[PDB]
């Protein structure tokens, strides 16, 4: 069961801002750019497809949502130095921030994906309490954007991502996720 917290395909997304898409070399932004980046990491991503599915089933989270964070956080490993982020604070495929969380397991194993998803799941739960009038789907998006900047940043539905990295964390990650549902996650 992977549908306890909402379904990614029902979320409304603007995709990647141009601060996210230009760096990567695209000439366009939004959902198209989001999906295109996502598609670039799929070969690499598919290297961990069994671990990403095991844990999503374990945690009642949608594997697409985990692949979306993994594509945005480290590019399914590609941009990491021994699982380290270039400023050295983030660790593993989901880039668990060591300042905030003592990292567990190896940078690309199940112990690491479980921990990243457990953190994701606590912020989703945190947003369900904060905003009970929202829909599950809306609380799932909130969770995802909180995953990057803290739940304190989720104040609203509509300007939740302002203050995240590139002002598009959950919009991006929600659009890459939708691409991975379409392709095996
Ligand atoms: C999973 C987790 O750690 N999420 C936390 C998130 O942290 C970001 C940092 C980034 C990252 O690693 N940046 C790269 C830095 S480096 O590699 O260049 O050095 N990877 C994480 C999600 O994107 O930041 C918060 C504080 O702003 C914490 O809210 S909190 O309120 O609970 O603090 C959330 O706990």
């Amino acid at each position: 069961r992977t549908d306890c917290y909402g379904n990614v395909n029902r979320i409304d997304t603007t995709g990647a801002s141009c601060k996210t898409a230009k760096p990567e070399g695209l000439s366009y932004c939004g959902v198209p750019a989001s999906k295109t980046i996502a598609e670039r990491d799929l070969k690499a991503m598919d290297r961990y497809k069994t671990i990403i599915k095991k844990v999503g089933e374990k945690l009642c989270v949608e594997p697409a949502v985990i692949a979306g964070i993994i594509s945005r956080e480290s590019h399914a490993g590609k941009v990491l130095k021994n699982g380290w982020g270039d400023r050295g604070n983030g660790f593993g495929l989901m880039q668990v921030d060591k300042r905030s969380h003592k990292p567990q397991g190896t940078w690309n194993g199940e112990v690491h994906i479980t921990q990243g998803t457990t953190i994701l799941t606590d912020f989703i739960k945190r947003i369900q309490k904060k905003f009970p009038s929202w829909t599950k789907d809306q609380q799932l998006k909130g969770g995802i954007s909180a995953y990057n900047a803290g739940a304190g940043n989720v104040r609203s539905y509509a300007r939740m991502d302002i203050g995240t990295t590139h002002d598009d964390y959950a919009n991006d990650v929600v659009a890459r996720a939708q691409y991975y549902k379409q392709h095996g996650y």
